[PDB]
């Protein structure tokens, strides 16, 4: 019985050889493997386990069970999955449920997979995941599971916001580690891996010159400050929207221009309060928010023929393509690629010039598109990702009475000393050279010559 | 009037020219002006201000005492002050002890004017600073009239740094506010601030092309990063050493070359442990630190024939200049730019090749030969000025019985709340629109449409 | 009805023709000259060989020609940068082709055949487009009899130029030409600018690598280099540039690069001593971009960095000593146009060995092998230059010249400036730029028409 | 010697210093120094030099009069002119006439005073000029002294254009050489020059934070290709205007939006043609062109308040300074600094807010706010003016007879072996490294091992 279920099996050499090179690029996450070899820290950990199955996470899975770990894998993204990758999991006899391309319903199946093995609850005493889906549906469906398990590693901004609501609402049953805010992690990751592959996907699905041309980027945070480098460096005109200030104030002093979709920032749900003239000039839109409804069916409407539409939040409601699926009709250029007619519902000319471009759905297009943030990058998001399964199963909450449980309910950084061995063994793989402080210098600014180097306050 | 000393007050004319510019390029700053007048929150409050003496600096002057406040004034360095905006303040009736080119014994003398008045302690009740100075005078030799000093204001990393020790050895005599690390000053000023000065100072000095030749910045915190960007902005190629792997990894992904003086980075203190093959073709030599003896005396031997070395950190001791002068003889190009020729002690060769150039006798470099920060970046810096100012008087810590004391005496920031309406202020300066959230989207990401926009843990 | 081609895959047409579509929006001056010629029918009569990668682009450059009333038959000019779908749906439209991607040599020259000869004999070819040469050259050498009747070529790249400039040097040349790489609207352009966006591409779609912190050698910097070193520098590389032209190295440096040898003091002796292998050491991608011939060596590959990315993106793979390669190294495929190249020996290799190069698209152009050449609105320029090359040199009719008249017409020519400058305000009109018009005054001080031309035929822009 | 004219002699000592230090910027002017010692091939040439009067031009200088050369100079602009560089060369015996700060009366009795020795026409047989003003002098009131004079050396864009008018129209009386037209002069000086000079003026002049505010450069050819970089380098959100399409899709490629002054890019001279959206963004405009009004009055009327108003093309005239003069009051904020108040000619409130800044009263910015074009850069230019002095006065043009001046009376560039010399030992400078062609690539591209590599038809 093969106890997974991918695209195609024979994909797999191809995905090993890509593994066997993705290693070379992972400095972080091989040294861990050869460090925590001897003891086998995860010896006797389950880890329920989803997120995009690149040759990326790869990498992370066999470091897990090289470890000592068994898991049981899905995918966080019907489009992410690179099949090969897949494949060369399932072949190392690996549990693994993923395939580019899956319906909704064939998503939420693949995670029951993973609870499940063999029709009953698997034995799962650890979680690893980034959005918050296996983090709901766990929850939601299988709460007696949660009883055994010691805790959660979420990897992304979203997931983390879900767990606070839950821990401020008294729902969350176990602990968990945010990753996300290692500074190896949202400003490694979040911010120079869109820089990577924002760009990266767009010429892929549409092969589209960049330069030249008018693109507006709606948020900046590390994503989004990511994603407007992504396309500068590309030579385009780049006009940013936000709603924090600061944040604002940053794309300012970077050199872009500050905009809204709406008329002095007020949107009040009309056609009327759009900046129509704004958006009939852009060529290219990207949302990069985390928040909901940010590219509405206002601002799609007023969008200039045949401008590009695409998200790299994790979710796919930044952008209204609900209202698109109503209203509008599609024409599929080619997978994850869409040309999204204005001209009504049922049918289109295909000589139409009134349409837009619509990437993986307004799914994660980096992911979508093309293959997400390079290995060099996954290395540091992924030795947190590690590092944080340690600390947790080491900490054993589902073996304490309860009425400690309830002392124990938190979400936690990893410490600032762990970031900085990241962020080390990332610089080694460059060749990079870091300086030792003398005594005197260490003595001079008050830190020990070890690390940590800076406050807990400072913002890098 | 006469209670003030400054290189020449005819240049007033000139400075209130300027001040005049400079408000309209510091929006923040005059909002905080009009919003606050009425009210006048800082009447009552006298105000010890140590801080360097430029045209910024006045338009911070005249709106603490726009909004109340009496100030007695000096510079916290001795070539930073812009004569002709000394000039200007003190004319306006402000007694401020300041010129461009001090020695440090009239460095010391214009410090204690300020603290005394008509030759004994003023009533003092407010101290504003940037670097600690004036704060480690009062400590030491004024213990007296800090019991009526309500608190500190403290403009830069390397001051705050000071009072966290002053603290944690229970030595710290009255509440500060770290104005540095509102996001408005730290990853404003201290970023983008020396990316534009840096290169404006280097230019001024020496008119060196700078494209094409090769730079090491010592540092990537906030410092290093503004300066690396000067340099690299300007088609120069630049290498970054650090201690700190977390900012090194930062280095490597914005595109730098990471590497260490010292072989293998280990700073032994003997000369064999230079790189000398990297050293030797360095054009420029930045220090970034807030530390000690980053330019040491070995790699000053080994840079290349003809470097310009320069520090933007706060105090000289980044680079070892004492042996310079020890060993070297110095020839005055012009002011606050010298040749340091490596042949000898007691003379020089006019002709000689082997020669150093630094810039500012090793003092920070942006003041010392050009004027700093920009008004428009300042703005940011000195609005959070103000407002602590208006906080920490408010407060009145020192009318507190002892035990209440106990509870304020701290060392804080600002709330996120403020650092965001400076920051709105600067963005409209721009004509940058940001966007308000709707009731349903503010819900959505579990904030209020007015902001605070991010967890107090956000980076940035 | 129609069967006179050979490609990959027919039933690619449909996917082909979505992207024709999309391609006519980002290709305003190519569709700007549809437009306005189609009512004349300039190419009316003419019969064109045309030889040039097999792409979405070169498919609406092919369907131009044909709206202006030209029938050609066309192949790829490189065995790896037909895109299928472009050539199924250029098929579809009953336009011979004979092109996919992945061909053999053999298979290559085969293709040029096929366009040559129409039922087993010469096709009545009057008008040669080329890109690179290959054509031209089995045409002077074992068709001359068919270069009686052909009034020009219009050849579109640096390497194919240098080849005809040589033929008329030698006396060799027996049609006219048109040199459309040095239009502005291509050189300064689809040189530069196209290789800015698809190295980077390539290499990603390659390899996934980040390139972000990592050292770079681009070795040359007239305009591939120079677009090259941008593409990757952008990106946050640490790039170093290597030249011979020091006018060219001048520019590397003013634009903040290092200027480096391979070669200790720039002298390769042709031992391993003359390797600078510290510094080679230390690259993790070297980019060929230079039209000359091994400008990255054997003993350049031996003292790369373990693990290095190799590539070229010059007309030809003999920039790079592949088959040195070949000979004595093992290669080990991870996908197509991505391998392998151990450098522990010739039969067989350890699956987990760290001693290796990767090379992309065995060496041939790297931006077309490895992703899909330049885009549309870059290709925009270059193709409606060669548009009106075709024009100009079918309408002149060089074959039908007395030979007294032939002698003085024979020449390799650049378009005129002026047809430049519209090709040019097409392309800025398509970013909704807005040129401002000289004042009659104006146009009098520096001494042009209103009109244009602009700037006299010395300036280098 | 008393054989000069310059502000303050005192100011040699310094100057000398300066020179000293430009010396080691200028490898490839010192390499001519040390290659044509020997055979002073300037011997008995006496050259009316007219170019600004910089440490640049001081190297320049004793480089032709370390050949054998004698010379008279002049500057050829009123506020281009460095007086402790025209101090230099007046104390080293050489008789210069110039000083920053010129009226234009003084002006034209400098470049008389170079015409003139002992009160008659010098014995001048050569001329280096910058601009044509001493060559349209010298041809409309001095015609008798070009029957004596071998040629002409023409430093820029502007001179070549009003030399290749009178070329066409029969009117020049002795051959020139088109020096901007080397590539190490028009596509090093000319472009990256601007781009170090700059921003490099306009932060002397007004200290602005340029990162984050809105620029228009007029013009994208060489200067405004340089300019913009200038610019968009240091974070500026530049357009870009141009009537040549072939520049402005250079503009497009490289990352600017390319926008007319006017609607539709029709001037038709009304205020109506204006578009006034457009210029009420724009904090600073800079034009490039070499051309007349391109910042016309309309445009001044219609730029947002406060903004900055400069131009880098060779004569003031590209702006219309003049309407201005006419028809608003100046306020001299320092000098080259001038606020320019929009609301009446007479008088103004010393706080209006309805201002444009003018730097260098609309004279070339780079050279009349900073101090223009770095050495190194210059090194380039002047070496190719050396080498077309010495071709010039080599072939003797003045003694030739009738039928061999016929043939040799021509406005010419350097052969581009010499081009590439030059190149050479400016990359040699920054420790570059080029290589060497063997003999079967030299064969395979055509080229001889040593050059030249490119036909004369390449643009680089
Ligand atoms: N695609 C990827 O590979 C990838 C990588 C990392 C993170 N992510 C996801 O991307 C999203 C953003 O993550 P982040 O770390 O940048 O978060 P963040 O909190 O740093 O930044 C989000 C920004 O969006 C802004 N914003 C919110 N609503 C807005 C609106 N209506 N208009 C304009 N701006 C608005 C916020 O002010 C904030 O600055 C999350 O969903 C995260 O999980 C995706
Ligand atoms: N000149 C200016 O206008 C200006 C502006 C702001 C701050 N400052 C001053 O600049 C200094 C730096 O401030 P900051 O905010 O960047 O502080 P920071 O803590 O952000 O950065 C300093 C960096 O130096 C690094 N460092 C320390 N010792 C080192 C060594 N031996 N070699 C290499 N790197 C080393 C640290 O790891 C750290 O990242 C302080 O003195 C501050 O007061 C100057
Ligand atoms: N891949 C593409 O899409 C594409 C696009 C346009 C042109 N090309 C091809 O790329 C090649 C280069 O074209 P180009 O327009 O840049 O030509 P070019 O003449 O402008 O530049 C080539 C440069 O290589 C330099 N060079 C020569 N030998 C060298 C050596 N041994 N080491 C270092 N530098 C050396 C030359 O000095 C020259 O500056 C040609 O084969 C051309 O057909 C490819
Ligand atoms: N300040 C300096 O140090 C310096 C340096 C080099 C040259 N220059 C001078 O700068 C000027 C420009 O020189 P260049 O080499 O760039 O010349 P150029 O011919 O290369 O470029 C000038 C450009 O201006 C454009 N132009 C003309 N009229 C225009 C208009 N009305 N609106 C917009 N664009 C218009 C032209 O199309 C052209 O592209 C000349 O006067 C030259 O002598 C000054
Ligand atoms: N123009 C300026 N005026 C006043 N302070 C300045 C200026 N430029 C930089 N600084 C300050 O110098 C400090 C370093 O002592 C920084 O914290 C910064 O706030
Ligand atoms: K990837
Ligand atoms: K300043
Ligand atoms: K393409
Ligand atoms: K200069
Ligand atoms: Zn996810
Ligand atoms: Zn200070
Ligand atoms: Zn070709
Ligand atoms: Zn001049």
């Amino acid at each position: 019985f093969t106890d997974y279920k991918v695209a195609d099996i024979t994909l797999a050499a191809w995905g090993r050889r890509e593994l066997i090179i993705a290693e070379s690029e992972m400095p972080a996450l091989m040294g861990l493997r050869r460090k925590y070899a001897g003891q086998q820290p995860l010896k006797g950990a389950k880890i329920l386990g989803c997120i995009h199955m690149t040759i990326q996470t790869g990498v992370l899975i066999e470091t897990l069970v090289a470890l000592g770990a068994e898991v049981r894998w899905s995918s966080c993204n019907i489009f992410s999955t690179q099949d090969q990758a897949a494949a060369a999991i399932a072949a190392a006899g690996i549990p693994v449920f993923a395939w580019k391309g899956e319906t909704e319903e064939e998503y939420e199946w693949c995670i029951e997979q993973t609870i499940l093995k063999d029709g009953q609850p698997w034995d799962a005493n650890m979680v690893l995941d980034d959005g918050g889906d296996l983090t709901e549906i766990l929850h939601k469906k299988y709460p007696q599971m949660l009883e055994r398990i010691h805790g959660i590693t979420e990897e992304t901004t979203t997931g983390v916001h879900r767990l606070l609501d839950m821990l401020k609402n008294g729902t969350l049953k176990v602990p968990a580690i945010n990753v996300n805010d290692s500074v190896t992690k949202s400003k490694n990751d979040n911010k120079y891996g869109c820089r990577h592959s924002l760009n990266d996907a767009i010429k892929r699905g549409t092969d589209h010159l960049l330069s030249g041309k008018q693109a507006l980027v709606i948020g900046y945070g590390d994503v989004g400050k990511g994603s407007s480098q992504s396309l500068r460096q590309e030579g385009m005109i780049v006009k940013v929207a936000e709603v924090d200030p600061i944040c604002a104030m940053q794309a300012c002093m970077d050199g872009f221009e500050v905009v809204s979709p709406y008329k002095n920032g007020i949107n009040d749900g009309t056609e009327a309060s759009i900046d129509a003239a704004l958006l009939g000039k852009i060529d290219l839109i990207v949302t990069t928010t985390g928040n909901v409804n940010v590219c509405d069916a206002n601002m799609l409407k007023a969008l200039k023929k045949r401008a590009v539409v695409c998200n790299i939040g994790h979710f796919d409601n930044e952008i209204d393509t609900a209202f698109m699926r109503k209203n509008w009709a599609w024409e599929e250029v080619k997978p994850q690629v869409h040309k999204i007619h204005r001209t009504g519902k049922d049918g289109f000319d295909a000589h139409n010039d009134d349409y837009l471009i619509l990437l993986a759905e307004g799914r994660l297009v980096n992911l979508g598109n093309a293959t997400g943030h390079p290995s060099r990058i996954m290395d540091g998001s992924f030795a947190n990702q590690v590092l944080a399964q340690i600390h947790l199963f080491e900490q054993k909450y589902a073996d304490l009475p309860a009425a400690e449980k309830a002392k124990r309910l938190s979400v936690e950084v990893l410490p600032k000393k762990l970031d900085e061995e990241v962020a080390l063994e990332m610089v080694k793989g460059f060749g990079g050279v870091v300086t030792q402080l003398t005594p005197k210098q260490a003595e001079y600014i008050g830190v020990s010559v070890e690390g940590p180097f800076k406050p807990d306050t400072y913002r890098y």
